[PDB]
């Protein structure tokens, strides 16, 4: 068995092991900001940040075929300040090919570049959206399950709590090759979920790069704030 | 579709929607004991009890081949005030086929005869087993899917806060034959997670009745109790 894990009660600037990308900071209070926040404090549009693990992570072996499985915890709070426009766009938690820079940002949420399907994106991602794009069902913020490509292949809405942290836990066991996440409102007690089939073996590379990102809007003021409070993360490859 | 669901924030004493059936109680304060609690406010051994909706739920169509989508959602708290022996034995959501009588108490949670795989029960569970039997892993507290037999086709072990209020998620989705379930701890903020495949189809007969059970051990002061403070449930059987 090689493992591999990170846990990070708080956030300190300057940390080797985490790469900042795009708009992405680290505050001396220890909360990660994935978009730009001004100077008045609130949340700016036409924002893309994204933070990687600095170590790639072997989530599957093609000599011996077999496939890690994982877990990951993270906690964030999305507030949304303007009365109009609409909010966007939404932050995720993914894994794809190694040494990635930012995608397309807006609905794209930095990790895609169009809305096709294209298995060369080798790209895994559980999103938690907060616009609504002609590739989304009607219904927003949702929980989204992308398997390469911005068009969730499973959704569920759920109910966002205005400035709120929530918790969040995302376990993939590879003997059922069931992904299942999690997310939790401490403040209401709000408990929402979300499982699907996925076959890492199919999708990803044999190594990866874990990361979050987050983005705002194409428009003025069609923004929100994508803060994290904490991340954990573990893999376990047998063989 | 057709569809069935109650939710009970608090149970009341009289319902009628509601079967009680061995020691299982409601008090008036609006909580359900499933099992016996003495006058000295202990929890007492060697008792059993459960409770049933008093409506069977279409659970699916041999006709249209048909499967319901459902979703059960729970609170409850397990006090463990002994020092020894070891508490026992644990609650249970169970679906099965309807106007059953309790089964066999202690380890087989009063929803099964032995720890036989008998597709003749036609029982699927998902357990919170606080005591380990011969059939058990070596961890417990640990919440278990139970399918035709109290020996878990999976488990994941958890940690007790005892006397807190849990929440309990469960969910199945017929179109991936997916169950999730999700455990819960408002006051560490504790969050637990399993999932595995399971085809309601070829476990369930078309109608069921759906309900919680409790059991204590099988010997003096091994025990604990099992109260239930909320109940919800829903099914969706599309066609
Ligand atoms: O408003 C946030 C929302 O913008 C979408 O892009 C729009 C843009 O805002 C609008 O000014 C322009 O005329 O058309 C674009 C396409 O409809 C983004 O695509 C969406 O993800 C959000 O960021
Ligand atoms: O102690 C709780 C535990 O008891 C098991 O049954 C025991 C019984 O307690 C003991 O006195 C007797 O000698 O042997 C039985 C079998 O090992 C139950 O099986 C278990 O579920 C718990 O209830
Ligand atoms: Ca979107
Ligand atoms: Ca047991
Ligand atoms: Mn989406
Ligand atoms: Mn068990």
């Amino acid at each position: 068995v090689e493992t591999i894990s990170f846990s990070f009660s708080e956030f300190e600037p300057g940390n080797d092991n985490l790469t900042l990308q795009g708009a992405s900071l680290i505050t001396q209070s220890g909360v990660l900001q994935l978009t730009k926040i001004n100077q008045n404090g609130m949340p700016a549009w036409d924002s893309t940040g994204r933070t990687l693990y600095a170590k790639p992570v072997h989530i599957w072996d093609m000599t011996t075929g077999t496939v890690a499985s994982f877990e990951t915890r993270f906690s964030f709070s999305i507030e949304q300040p303007y009365t109009r426009p609409l909010p966007a766009d939404g932050l995720v938690f993914f894994m794809g090919p190694t040494k990635s820079k930012p995608a397309q940002g807006y609905g794209y949420l930095g990790i895609f570049n169009n809305s096709k399907q294209d298995n060369s994106y080798q790209t895994l991602g559980v999103e938690f959206d907060t616009f609504s794009n002609q590739w989304d069902p009607p219904q927003v913020p949702h929980i989204g399950i992308d398997v390469n490509s911005i068009r969730s292949i499973k959704t569920q809405p759920f109910q966002l709590d205005n400035g709120q942290v929530a918790n969040v836990v995302i376990k993939y066991d590879a003997s059922s090759k069931l992904l299942h996440a999690v997310l939790v409102y401490p403040s209401s007690g709000a408990i929402y979920t979300i499982a699907e089939i996925v076959d890492v073996k199919q999708v990803l590379p044999e190594w990866v790069d874990v990361g979050l990102s987050g983005a705002t809007g194409a428009q003025r003021d069609a923004a929100e704030t994508h803060d994290v409070y904490s991340w954990s993360f573990q893999a376990s490859l047998p063989e």
